[PDB]
C-alpha cells in the first residue's frame, strides 16, 4: 500500500556539532534526528560529526539518502566532506541510520547543511 | 488549514549577476525573485550577488532556505560559496527575503544555481 | 492538463562510470538513465562521465535540470565538478537528454551522485 518521501534539512554547528534546526519539506514527529558524537581529530585539522536518524513512523519501512554541505561566510577553507558512517539500508520502525561525516577544521560560525531525502512505504 | 512547499531552482550569470532562469518545481505566479544587487570587490577577486525573493501568496507566511552551486564548465578554479544575508524567517505576503553570496571570480560563462526550499502556510 | 515532477539521485562509480543505483523521490518506468560513455583523458588527471536520460512516460513532455556531487570517504582531493553536454530543452516521450560531467582523478572508491529535477507535463 501507501508510499511516501520526505526532504529534512538540517543545520548542525561545525565545531560543537549541535542541531541548530531542523526543517521539513512537506514529518516532525515522524523522524527523529540528533547528534550521536562529535570528535577532533589529534592533529586538531578535521572533526568528525556523526549523527543519527531514527524512523518514527508506525508500519513504515524507510531508505535515507544524504547530501551534506559546509555553510560558510568565508571562501578560503576547504570544504571537501568526506562520507563516514551511512546506511543505505532498509530502516524500521524504531530502528536508525548513522551518518558521520569527516570535515575539515572550519572557521568560527561555520555550519553543516545535512539533506535526508526519506522514501518510506508501508 | 492548509501548508504547501516548493523547490525552485533560479539560474543567475557569475559576471552580471542577471537571472537567466526561474525553474519551479510543482508557483510561478507564488514568488518573485530578482536581483538586486552585484558587486565586484575592489581587489577584482570577489564577487557579491544579492538576490531577493518576495512571498507573493495571498494568505501565506513563508520560510526560506536556501543551497547555491558554481555550474561551470571547468574544474580549476576555487567553486567555495560564502553567505552573506539569508533570511531565515518567516516572511509575510509582499514582504521579501534577501540572500546574498560572496563568490570567487569566475571564467566566462560561469553560473550560480540557487535552490529555495520555501515553506509556506496560512 | 496533468503536470508532474520528480527527483531521481543517481549513483554512479567515479572509475568505471557504472551506475550502482538509481534512487527515486515519489518513476522507475517513467524514466530510464544509462551510462553513455566513460573516457580519460590522455593525461588520466581527468575523467568524462557521460550520462543519458530518457523520457518515457506516454503522452508526456520533460524538462531536466542536474546537479552532481562528488561522494568520497577523503577530503584531500579537487571535488570540483565541471558540466559539458547539458540538455536544458523539451524533452518528447523517447527522446533523451544527455548530461556530461568533466571529474578530477578520485582516490578509489568515490562515486558520482547526480540528481535529477523533473518537470513534466502532457
Amino acid at each position: 500500500s501507501d508510499s511516501k518521501t520526505a526532504t529534512v534539512i538540517v543545520k548542525a554547528d561545525c565545531e560543537t556539532g549541535d542541531i541548530d534546526e531542523v526543517y521539513n519539506l512537506a514529518v516532525a514527529d515522524s523522524f527523529h534526528i540528533y547528534k550521536i558524537s562529535a570528535t577532533d581529530s589529534d592533529s586538531g585539522n578535521t572533526k568528525k560529526l556523526l549523527y543519527g536518524l531514527r524512523n518514527k513512523k508506525a508500519g513504515y519501512t524507510c531508505l535515507c539518502r544524504i547530501f551534506a554541505e559546509i555553510e560558510s561566510d568565508g571562501i578560503m577553507a576547504n570544504t571537501n566532506i568526506g562520507v563516514a558512517e551511512n546506511n543505505r539500508d532498509e530502516i524500521d520502525e524504531n530502528e536508525e541510520g548513522k551518518y558521520g561525516f569527516l570535515i575539515p577544521k572550519q572557521p568560527a560560525g561555520a555550519k553543516l547543511i545535512i539533506y535526508f531525502f526519506l522514501n518510506c512505504w508501508t
